[PDB]
């Protein structure tokens, strides 16, 4: 920058001179954030819709893997970097911060789900760099693994990437209209990530692609889902790039994708980042100002020292009490997380109980041996959709809790550094959700049911046989549902522990910072009473000089509104 970065540098210099290492680090993080913002755009959709090819054609770089049956098996984040680099994001137990493990940039195009460096631990995602001018602005794309197919996770598993995302591109090729799972996922996704667009891919392959697009637009409007649809051909885009052909690039309609990313993602988020760094600059300056103006008050107004110091002492004590387990904001957080953990599990099992009841009715209303595949498919879809709805519900409740904790902290004045009256930078935990082992892998009928070797010399009456087969199917359904509830509940629990950790770290950092700034102000006010009058004006002038420089930073920051 000219202005903003200078302002950060300028403020950091003042903080360094005042031995405020905490402020220096805070400003270091803020500056790093505005350079590498990581504005994440999740590329979602079912398998083989053209997600990876879209990403490759866009950046004109083969970071994604594209094959006719294989390719993406792990969530992959692509961000800007002049030099190629890559790392695994490997999970730690009990919602602890994930571990970054450097790998050679190649290993990507391999199955990294069992990368040797991970030591059998869960790989949440892969984060790779690419030197694409497109990413220069701070856009980061998340390619998603194949879902919706046999042996794969359900499309709703993609929802786990969205709480930490700023935008979503929903990929569906123009071979046919939206399926019901696609429609359900879109509705769920918009609850978490409102900024989204449909990319209707492979227009070069399907002559009637416009028919599908218009039918999809109609369907979206009937469902009350406000998402734009953008037609595109990655294939045309790729030739356009090769030929440096502006006209062919227009035909691929990729500029429309660029336009959406620019006007609804990059520009919008750049504004929010701009606001936060300006706020970071202002806060740092105001923390420094408190000690300066407190010492000034002690000088210019000696008869007010008792009230000034008593106030500063009071606020310091409150800031210190805020670091104790008994602090109200921490109580609200801890009790809130505990309640939500139980409530999320209660919600899930309620949804599952309703689903199990429906499936059992279906089983009792037919011949299960004539519908085992159809019954299994419906159950898996219903369960996976419920997991998705549960995840959305949990996200909304977690957001509400974080808001309440924020209010509790602020209303306690634990971030206030105004003069008394006188006269997350860590590794994120986002990844694919987990429900069942894979689609089409549950069968209500088990192997050793003995239908061939169960026949006696004499025939079983049908009534009993139906009853037995139906009871067997019900048993397997209830076990499947219970097993999923166990696995999902575990992920929910660890997720909330992670959120708890992130929020706790955040506010303890603020409390320590406030404690420090108040204690410096306190010492400054005390040390001023020790100087004889002969050195008053000399120190005072220096303070007024410091005061002006800091107020200049605040004002400069304010104008950058
Ligand atoms: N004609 C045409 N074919 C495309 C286009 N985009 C992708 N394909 C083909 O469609 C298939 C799917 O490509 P991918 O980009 O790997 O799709 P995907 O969603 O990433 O697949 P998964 O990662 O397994 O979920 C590939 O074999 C491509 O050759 C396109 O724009 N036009
Ligand atoms: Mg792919």
């Amino acid at each position: 920058m000219g202005v903003i970065v200078e302002l950060i540098d300028h403020t950091s210099a003042i903080a360094a001179a005042k031995d405020r290492a905490d402020l220096v680090e805070r400003l270091r993080a803020a500056k790093a954030r505005i350079s590498d913002p990581q504005i994440r755009v999740v590329i979602a959709g079912q398998l083989k819709q053209g997600k990876s090819q879209l990403l490759n054609s866009l950046l004109n770089i083969p970071v994604a893997r594209v094959g006719d049956d294989e390719s993406t098996v792990l969530a992959t984040v692509v961000s800007y970097g002049e030099q190629a680099s890559a790392r695994l994001v490997v999970a730690r137990p009990d919602g602890a911060e994930p571990e970054l493990i450097e790998i050679p940039p190649s290993e990507v195009t391999t199955d990294l789900r069992r990368a040797p460096q991970a030591s059998g631990r869960q790989v949440l995602r892969v984060e790779v760099t690419a030197p694409s001018p497109l990413l220069k602005g701070g856009l980061a794309f998340v390619d998603t693994p194949g879902v919706g197919g046999h042996g794969q996770p359900h499309l709703s598993a993609t929802l786990g990437l969205l709480p930490d995302a700023d935008a979503m591109l929903m990929i569906s090729d123009t071979s046919q209209e939206f399926t019901e799972p696609e429609m359900k996922f879109i509705r769920q996704a918009l609850e978490i990530c409102p900024v989204a667009a449909i990319v209707a891919t492979k227009t070069d392959l399907y002559p009637h692609w416009r028919q599908i697009v218009d039918a999809n637009i109609a369907h979206l409007q009937r469902a009350g889902l406000n998402v734009p649809v953008i037609p595109a051909s990655s294939v045309l885009r790729s030739h356009a790039i090769s030929l440096n052909d502006k006209e062919l690039n227009e035909e691929s309609n990729f500029p429309a994708i660029v336009k959406f990313l620019s006007e609804h993602v990059l520009s919008r988020q750049n504004d929010r980042i701009r606001d936060q760094i300006v706020d970071e600059i202002r806060s740092a300056a105001e923390h420094l100002l408190l000690a300066v103006e407190s010492e000034l008050s002690s000088f210019n107004d000696p008869g007010e020292r008792e009230r000034l110091t008593a106030e500063l002492e009071r606020r310091k004590q409150e800031a210190q009490d805020a670091l104790q387990q008994t602090a109200l904001w921490q109580q609200v957080l801890s009790d809130g997380i505990a309640d939500l953990t139980a409530d999320v599990d209660h919600d899930l099992r309620h949804r599952f109980r309703i689903i199990a009841a429906h499936t059992e009715k279906v089983i009792d209303g037919c011949d299960p041996t004539l519908h085992w595949a159809e019954i299994g498919a419906e159950l898996e879809d219903a369960v996976a959709t419920a997991v998705g709805d549960n995840f959305v519900w949990a996200y909304q409740r977690a957001e509400a809790l974080a808001a309440e904790v924020a209010r509790t902290f602020t209303e306690a004045g634990l971030d206030a550094v105004q003069m008394p009256q006188i006269d997350y930078g860590g590794v994120l935990m986002f990844g694919m959700l987990t429900s069942f082992a894979g689609l089409g892998m549950f069968n209500p009928l088990s192997l050793g049911a003995g239908f061939v070797l169960g026949r006696k010399a004499y025939k079983e009456d049908m009534e009993n046989r139906m009853l037995r087969v139906r009871n067997e199917a019900k048993a397997n359904v209830r076990k499947f549902v219970d097993d999923v509830a166990f696995v999902v509940g575990k992920e929910s629990r660890d997720r909330l522990k992670g959120i708890q950790r992130q929020l706790r770290d955040h506010y303890r950092e603020i409390a320590n910072q406030t404690t420090r700034s108040l204690n410096e102000s306190l010492q400054a006010a005390i040390a001023a009473a020790k100087v004889e009058e002969a050195e008053r004006n000399t120190r005072v002038k220096e303070l007024e000089r410091q005061q002006n420089i800091l107020k200049q930073v605040v004002d400069h920051a304010a104008k950058l509104a």
